[PDB]
DNA sequence: ATTATGACGCT
């Protein structure tokens, strides 16, 4: 009872940009807003590789990874706007730059964790201690959550259901407890409304967002209301929407291991799983998921928002599919140097922008017919940022993957250079 | 012949 601890001590949010690489065309290109359009990575086989997909398009079925001709098949009207390509391959540039406006907004508010190129966490615990105190008593109001949902609710038109909703919630709120978790999530809910608001007033970019007590339940409420609304989980909420659940949408089950729970367990909702003891999820899944999963279906999470804007790592990768994988020694050669000279370009960026050097090359191969993602993986120094000679070393660590007797056998179907290792600079 | 990345765990 009085000691079981309810991992209720933080509230954390994740911002994720709607559809972000098609909306950052769409602020380009005004002809594409409010349109079914999409964000397509090269355009010879089948149209293109599908990588973004507006809201519009999403209701004719469009997905990511799916061709552009088939796309067209399900949505004839649907408008594609293409990656950059530079020396032979696709250049994200535009995209990290759209990202740094937003993370530099967000940073602002609090201390982010850039979790990915369009969605960050955020710690909010200062700011809403700091916020609770300047109200000094004062009630929260409707019109200061004007897009926030408050899952679970409303119980006992989709704008009218999320007011009641919110109505429900705002008059079950008890404001003179500045320790109470629910009033601090939903001040929380309040600072991200001003967030999204910046963003958008400051880039043109809509989001979505989640407000919970831990970076999971953060993520998984931000899915719940797409696009341009946002979703607060509170702790009590937890045993009913997780009793439906699927296990895989909880962020990290989603795959080999979320499939193992289901199979060993013989359970389908995240909310099955407080029937089994700390011990037993610890004898299936080892001690460190054990522990993990035992406390994540009570709603509770440990691991921090950390401080962390910019990415640790920056990289450079190609596929070769099919009959385009590398076979000689002069194409080993050249694709090195093109991947090299756009890491060259980020790594000189990011030292005079980031004050920081990378001291360390990750060299990763696939070769035709390998069931591996990774056939190989290297590592030298990186002392210059000079792109002949990290191509040089690339090949001096795999060329001993070549079996030929000029000709390079078995056929490279993916390069992959990574500077990692930052130092401060 | 989804592709381009990027974080993190295991050993
Ligand atoms: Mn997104
Ligand atoms: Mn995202």
């Amino acid at each position: 009872g009085p000691h079981m601890a309810t991992g209720q001590d933080r509230v954390v949010a994740l911002v994720d940009m709607d559809c972000f690489f098609v909306q950052v065309e769409q602020r380009q290109n005004p002809h594409l807003r409010n349109k079914p359009c999409a964000v397509v990575q090269y355009k010879s086989w089948k149209g293109g590789g599908i990588i973004a997909v507006s809201y519009e398009a999403r209701a004719f079925g469009v997905t990511r990874s799916m061709w552009a001709d088939d796309a067209k098949k399900l949505c004839p009207d649907l408008l594609l706007a293409q990656v950059r390509e530079s020396r032979g391959k696709a250049n994200l540039t535009k995209y990290r730059e759209a990202s740094v406006e937003v993370m530099e907004i967000m940073s602002r508010f609090a201390v982010i964790e850039r979790a990915s190129i369009d969605e960050a966490y955020v710690d909010l615990t200062s700011a809403v201690q700091e916020r609770l105190q300047k109200l000094q008593g004062q009630p929260i109001s409707a019109d200061l959550l004007p897009s926030t949902y408050i899952e679970g609710l409303p119980q006992g038109q989709k704008e009218g259901m999320r007011k009641q909703g919110l109505f429900q919630w705002l008059d079950s709120l008890q404001i003179d407890n500045l320790t109470s978790p629910d009033l601090q999530l939903t001040v929380g809910a309040v600072i991200v409304e001003e967030m999204r608001a910046a963003i958008e007033r400051e880039t043109g970019f809509q989001c979505s967002a989640g407000i919970s007590h831990n970076k999971v339940l953060a993520k998984l409420a931000c899915g719940l209301n797409k696009p341009n609304r946002q979703t607060l989980v509170s702790h009590g909420s937890v045993p009913q929407l997780f009793s439906q659940m699927p296990i895989r949408k909880i962020r990290s089950l989603g795959g080999k291991l979320g499939a193992s729970v289901i199979e060993i367990l013989g359970i389908e909702y995240m909310g099955e799983l407080t029937q089994f003891t700390e011990s037993q999820l610890q004898s299936h899944f080892g001690e460190k998921n054990g522990s993990w999963l035992y406390a994540m279906c009570r709603g509770i999470e440990h691991d921090p928002v950390k401080p962390r804007q910019l990415p640790k790592t920056i990289g450079c990768s190609k596929n070769f599919p099919g009959k385009t994988a590398l076979a000689t020694r002069e194409q080993v050669q050249w694709w090195l140097l093109q991947l090299a000279q756009e890491l060259e370009e980020r790594l000189t960026k990011d030292r005079n922008d980031n004050d920081r050097v990378a001291t360390q090359l990750v060299v990763s191969i696939r070769v035709q017919g390998d069931k591996r993602l990774s056939s190989l993986r290297r590592c030298c120094a990186l002392t210059r940022y000079d792109a002949h000679k990290m191509s040089h070393d690339a090949f001096t660590v795999i060329k001993n993957c070549n079996t030929s007797g000029t000709e390079w056998s078995p056929p490279l179907t993916m390069l992959f250079l990574c500077a990692t290792k930052f130092s401060a600079s």
